[PDB]
């Protein structure tokens, strides 16, 4: 196969989608091949579309998702109040596999953070990137909190095995005050970070996305994602 | 000995405090002694003491700590900041252990969530709670994310058999809305919720306190407690 990376969270709007395109955006650059996966959907009724987004920041074209909900709550809650049933764990499993291919790094983004059910019965992208032998890329905060967050995440990553690719932190304050800065640290202490995105990248256009996700990342490491 | 529970949260900002002074006056109403532990308060600048607020809303008398950090972050953080050390593991454990007594519900507030520092070196609310044999009672909210949050603490606290007492909303809004009434009976899936605080409790004086505390707690639980 390729690389697989799921692209978890601390919690929901934390930044995943904006991780998910930068990093797509700085490998596309590195002349990678870059699939986004997106297989639980919520919120779709307010116009939630985490793979439209990624496609409109940075222009990736292979987005695939499964399941849709129009609410914007946890997928469970989302399904029972549509009449509808979350997916398999195997329909998600499947739906990666197909987009596995060697060269391509294939980026897998949850629906809010790494306990989150996905699948029947208590699934989650714990127990999917288990099944596609992938490692996990968590997006943090730099608010107040994130260092016990973070921890929890990891320690649920290290349950199962689950390799940490790193942290990201999805939204960083210009300036950076007192706790932002001293969070910045200690995140570095408990795990490599990859990345510092800045604030309000969303409304960053084609090229200057482009250009803050270049600078954003090492060259090296997202160069060695894939062989 | 008697019962002693640590009352931790899954975030900072979930009302631990506001659930600390509940159950004390809950279990002071059936009669039962109270002693809150604050090892570590931070934020004291601008005025946090959150033993003072348990005091006042409660009665509580019995109310220890260890340390004050004036800026409101991180307790190694805020110590760093200070330039002084964390409090040491011993001074910890030894302090509420002396708390501890026959009849007595003894509460420790942490600071932030489970995982958060709290002394040197690098010791957590949950270390603590492992080295003292008590059980963990999980503050939450009750908005988006909630769910993660807390299946998240209550996995670190299985990870070292730490046994959790179960979860109570922090703050219950009015009206609820479609997440929170969804959320409610999703925590209930995961933990025993034993009880839901209403939004704004904090700024309660003490006679509707107790009375908003009394009703609150099942009063079976709160008696099974010690
Ligand atoms: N460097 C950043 C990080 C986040 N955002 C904005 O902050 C919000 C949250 O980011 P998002 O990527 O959507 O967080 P998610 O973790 O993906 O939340 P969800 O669970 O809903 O997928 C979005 O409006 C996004 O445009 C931004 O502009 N610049
Ligand atoms: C509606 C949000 N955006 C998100 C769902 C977050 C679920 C949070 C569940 C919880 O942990 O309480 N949907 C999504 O990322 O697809
Ligand atoms: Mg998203």
């Amino acid at each position: 196969g390729g690389t697989i990376l799921v692209v978890t969270g601390t919690g929901t709007g934390v930044g995943k989608t904006v991780v998910c395109a930068a990093l797509a955006s700085a490998a596309r650059q590195a002349g990678i091949d870059v699939a986004v996966c997106k297989p639980v959907q919520t919120g779709t009724a307010r116009g939630d579309d985490d793979l439209a987004e990624v496609g409109r920041l940075a222009g990736v074209t292979q987005l695939a998702g499964l399941a849709r909900y129009p609410q914007p709550m946890a997928p469970a809650a989302a399904a029972e109040h549509a009449g509808m049933a979350l997916p398999a764990r195997d329909q998600i499993v499947r739906l990666i596999a197909d987009l596995d291919r060697p060269g391509r790094l294939t980026l897998v983004e949850g629906a809010g953070g790494l306990l989150v059910e996905l699948a029947e019965p208590g699934v989650t992208l714990r127990d999917v990137a288990v099944d596609v032998a992938a490692a996990a890329l968590v997006v943090v905060t730099a608010d107040l909190g994130t260092l016990n967050h973070t921890k929890l995440t990891l320690e649920a990553l290290a349950a199962q095995q689950v390799s940490c690719a790193g942290l990201v932190i999805g939204s960083w304050p210009d300036p950076p005050g007192l706790v932002a800065a001293s969070n910045r640290s200690a995140l570095a202490r408990i795990a490599m970070v990859r990345a510092a995105l800045p604030a309000g990248a969303a409304s960053l256009d084609a090229g200057d996305f482009a250009a803050m996700s270049a600078a954003a990342f090492d060259r090296n490491w997202v160069a060695g994602l894939v062989g």
